[PDB]
């Protein structure tokens, strides 16, 4: 492969599309790797794992409990359920919902979640307080997915975002149980991790959690590592690109495979 930089900039040039990636060490920080890093990108779907961060906050407080069931109706489904679709009868509890949205992208449960933390406004006040100035939910599943050209709404930055990740699992802001329960639900991916284990070198450790959206948007935040060891935060972000998922897919995977080949810094 070229080298990490080298690969994502052809991967705009074959796309015809924005990347926005950072590489930042999980321990300390320090950021590795950047490239548009500062860019605005829609989260789609990685957006989970903040509202997952959110409520895990709430749950520290006592104010929420994963153990709590939440019921709802039919008519409250948007696009994509497979899981909270199942359990209209009986209602799902708040940590088996979180699982369903980061685990199987189910946007119903998102929704469900979501309004559990204020809506939008809520999550976005969440990220203010937590010191994001940057990123901001501004719609529900499945609007926020729309990557509109040049929109700032549902946005994050490669930087900002890996930067609240790190502060969700590593920062104590999270209670010990709560920054293992986001990471192991990460861990539990079942739309990308699977397929992603099948293709990494043995000894790479993965958590990941992806998302997709319109004009080509494509998106993963993910912990990475040699020696089984989740050493460093890797977000990759596509936007605005006609490509075929397919390849959106690949090049995403290409630059994966780039930091692979390139890991020593
Ligand atoms: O620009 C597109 C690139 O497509 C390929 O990339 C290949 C790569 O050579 C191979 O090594 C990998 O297999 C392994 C996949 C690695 C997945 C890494 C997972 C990452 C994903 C991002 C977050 C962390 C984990 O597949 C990709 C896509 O076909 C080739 O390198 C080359 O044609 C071109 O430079």
């Amino acid at each position: 492969s070229p080298q990490p930089l080298e690969q994502i900039k052809l991967s705009e040039s074959q796309l015809s599309g924005r990347v926005g990636m950072i590489e930042m060490d999980l321990a300390s920080g320090r950021t590795l790797t950047a490239w548009r890093a500062d860019e605005r990108f829609p989260m789609m779907s990685t957006f989970k794992v903040v509202l997952c961060g959110a409520v895990l906050a709430r749950v520290d407080a006592g104010d929420e409990q994963l153990e709590r069931k939440i019921h709802y109706r039919q008519q409250d489904l948007v696009d994509y359920s497979p899981v909270s679709e199942k359990h209209l009868a009986d209602g799902m509890t708040v940590g088996e919902l979180c699982a369903a949205a980061i685990t199987m992208s189910d946007n119903s449960a998102a929704n469900l979640l979501l309004a559990t933390v204020g809506g939008p406004a809520g999550l976005t006040a969440f990220l203010r307080q937590i010191g994001d100035n940057v990123t901001r939910l501004d719609s529900w599943e499945t609007e926020l997915n729309e990557a509109l050209p040049g929109d700032a709404r549902d946005t994050t930055t490669p930087a900002s975002m890996a930067a609240t990740l790190r502060k969700l699992l590593t920062s104590q802001r999270l209670s010990a149980r709560s920054q293992r329960q986001l990471l192991q639900w990460m861990v539990d991916d079942r739309v990308a991790g699977p397929l992603i284990r099948s293709v990494l070198p043995a000894g790479w450790f993965i958590a990941d959690k992806t998302g997709a959206g319109e004009r080509g948007a494509r998106g993963i935040v993910a912990l990475l590592g040699p020696n089984n060891k989740a050493e460093r935060i890797v977000v990759i972000y596509l936007r605005d690109t006609p490509a075929s998922m397919a390849e959106r897919n690949q090049q995403i995977a290409g630059i994966g495979a780039a930091l692979i080949e390139h890991w020593q810094r």
